[PDB]
């Protein structure tokens, strides 16, 4: 007679702009009509993080750290332009900058994938997640220009005070630039732990990639850490759930992304992941089809969200009058996924089977020919798509809504 | 009523193993039967590079210098387990090493591209090159592990005596790794010129790919140098030849690669192309299908060669009895496309008519049904393919040969 409970708690973390509007729909149309929902709500609207001098976000972030599952962060990283927008006040940072430094750990981008929609590499029969390492490599690494002849040396000084090993690297004829780059073991190691826990949780196998050939120490340290930790802390369980861990050269792995079937996690280093996640954002479909999943290296904590932004370009119209067909599917797949790690964790098999439901029904809806405007450009033509069988945001969410209400039905009696 | 002559001299680099076989019949069947030519023959055969303590290759390398065109270098970079092979003398190094070192400048890889054999991304209706950097980025840029808590500093020391500069980049709470990197303008200025000079002759546009946003001084430096240079030393001549130069973020430029049609040269910095070329080795067609033009920054000297190695695997047999289907199109393109620049240089518009012929004919050849086994796995099915539709190494070369003989004639009357 009732709905679907859960003993755990999902931290809701509200947004603003166009995402906020759609946030109430999927919330109201797809989630609460079927799910009982113990929620610790944190409003992150620009208005409201301002009121809270400094922030809600530190609260909300830690809230997530208590509960282990969080959902939304539709951001606003304000500008100087923005304060001018609605009388904001001094500074503010970026909400996610705070959360990702609080929770710590690593983000993983899962495409939404559907038979009818055109991948720019047709090969992909399943989605490929990518784990990118954000601690300083060349992201925290200085680099100075050189305007005269001279010598650039690296010097390692111990904190006891030994022979403070020196490095004659290069004496300049004339002109140029220089750089230094650093990455500690507990950084590399933490990043590994995450991958292992997230691949283990998504039931899929794991691939590393680097270029240790021409960086024998730096990138040798990655190969090492992962492979020992695999055979130390995961190996058997990874064996248990039928899922290897194999390292390949980046050379091999950008090709393997190209040529392989898909359905695995891929670990790339800090640089590589910026390069190749912006690659697969155009490739697998559109922004509005990926999510973003911050997992912790303990593997006990998740913040899921849509990969695409707090889409203002549409918010103009909203009810300034004109219709808009912003893609909710990444916003829904925010919740479905979140609910899943809530489900998985609480053992709870019932919500899980339901998140599985909604997801499959959103796939089935698009492949079934009713889709948003954004995908209607991909399926055929930029210059020749009219409002034939593609829907409004709302009409679209209804189309699944009704399609889920039959899936609810047909399964049980 | 005669063959076709060239004015200026071409320089042959005859190599060893399986390639040096095909090189005869390619060079017999297709080349001199229609083509007068000045060559200056280097046998770079182990046996005949062994004799010389201090190699033939330094004279060949210096040959090509003077002549501005050069053709073969199908290598053998000898071995520990190779000196054993055939009573060698000690070490030798690799030619491809030596030569690039003298000649200088920048190697460029262009896919051989035909309709029936598939690109592993269907977009590519044309061939795309790559210019890698290669030297002193991370290539000469050493690194060590940091094995205990302590500080890693950088120091530029001049070579006049002014105040030195100094950076406390990072201190290690414990453990890890460190790495610095250095890259002079003259290098960049060489990488740019080569590119610019090389697009210029191909009639193809240019895109760079860097990450200056996230490496301000280091990667700003290139975004810069090509800009000035274009408008300083190229642009209007590009404008003239309907070509151009734009820059895109590395992020955008692996993504553009995927979605762009093809027919433009692209430069990625030393890392960014050591990654992305193995990618396209599987990605566009096969090894056996790329070639490899070193062009000097002066834009005045060229060494072309096949991608793939001096394919020892297939040679074992040769007459050890059994047939073979090593794919010669690269080795051939390595004549045609050398015969191309030679022409450009002599402004011999007539010969150029010829190099065109044999590239177009090999296109015809394959599309029409004739292929070697390597493509007989690529069109379809390693798990079922037989000798019906795939020519031998040498029946294939005759397949072209007949067809060029129709072309040569069935055009000119
Ligand atoms: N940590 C961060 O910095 C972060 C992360 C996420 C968001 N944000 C915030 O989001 C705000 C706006 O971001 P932005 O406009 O720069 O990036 P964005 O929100 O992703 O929008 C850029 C373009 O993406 C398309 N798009 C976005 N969501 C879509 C959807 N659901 N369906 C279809 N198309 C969609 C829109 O295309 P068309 O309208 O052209 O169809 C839009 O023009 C910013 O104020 C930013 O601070 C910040
Ligand atoms: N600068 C350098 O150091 C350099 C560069 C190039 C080559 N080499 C030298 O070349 C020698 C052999 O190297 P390698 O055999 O590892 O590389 P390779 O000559 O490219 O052959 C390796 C594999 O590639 C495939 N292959 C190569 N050419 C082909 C063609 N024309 N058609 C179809 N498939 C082809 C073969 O595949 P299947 O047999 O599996 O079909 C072969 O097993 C070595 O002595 C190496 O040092 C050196």
């Amino acid at each position: 007679s009732n709905k679907i409970s859960a003993t755990g708690v999902l931290v809701e973390l509200d947004g603003d702009e166009m995402t906020r509007v759609i946030w109430k729909k999927i919330k109201e149309t797809l989630i609460f009509p079927f799910v009982n929902v113990p929620i610790e709500y944190y409003d992150l609207s620009m208005e409201n993080r301002d009121k809270t001098e400094d922030r809600v976000t530190v609260e909300a972030a830690y809230a997530i750290k208590k509960h282990g599952v969080g959902v939304k962060c539709a951001t606003i990283t304000p500008d100087e332009a923005r304060v001018k927008e609605f009388n904001l006040k001094k500074m503010w940072r970026s909400p996610n900058g705070t959360i990702r430094t609080i929770l710590g750990g690593t983000v993983f981008r899962e495409p939404i994938i559907c038979s009818n929609v055109p991948r720019l590499v047709t090969t992909w029969k399943k989605p490929v997640v990518i784990g990118r390492h954000a601690f300083g490599d060349q992201y925290s690494a200085t680099d100075a220009v050189v305007k005269e002849p001279g010598t650039f040396e690296m010097r390692f000084i111990p904190a006891n005070g030994g022979e403070p090993k020196v490095y004659k690297v290069f004496d300049y004829k004339s002109g140029g630039v220089m750089m230094g780059m650093y990455n500690t073991d507990d950084s590399i190691r933490d990043f590994a732990r995450s991958c292992f826990e997230f691949a283990l949780a998504r039931k899929w196998p794991l691939y590393l990639s680097t270029k240790n050939t021409i960086l024998k120490h730096y990138d040798g340290r990655f190969k090492d850490i992962f492979a020992e930790m695999y055979k130390a802390l995961y190996e058997t369980k990874f064996k248990t759930c039928g899922i290897f861990y194999e390292h390949r050269l980046i050379d091999d792995m950008v090709a393997h992304c190209m040529r392989s079937e898909g359905g695995y996690v891929w670990a790339c280093k800090n640089y590589d992941g910026d390069v190749q996640s912006d690659s697969l954002a155009q490739g697998f479909g559109s922004l509005g089809m990926m999510t973003s999943i911050l997992m912790t290296p303990d593997g006990k904590t998740v913040e899921v969200e849509a990969a695409h932004g707090t889409v203002t370009r549409h918010y103009r119209d909203y009810q300034k009058g004109k219709e808009t067909s912003t893609n909710p599917v990444a916003s829904i797949f925010a919740w479905t996924r979140a609910l899943a790690h809530r489900a998985r964790v609480d053992n709870n098999n019932t919500l899980l089977e339901f998140t599985q439901r909604l997801e499959d029904v959103i796939i089935a809806t698009i492949e079934a020919g009713a889709m948003t405007e954004d995908l209607a450009i991909c399926i055929k033509g930029e210059k020749n798509v009219v409002r034939a069988d593609y829907l409004n945001t709302d009409e679209f969410i209804d189309a699944v809504s009704q399609r889920l209400k039959v899936a609810m039905q047909k399964s049980k009696v």
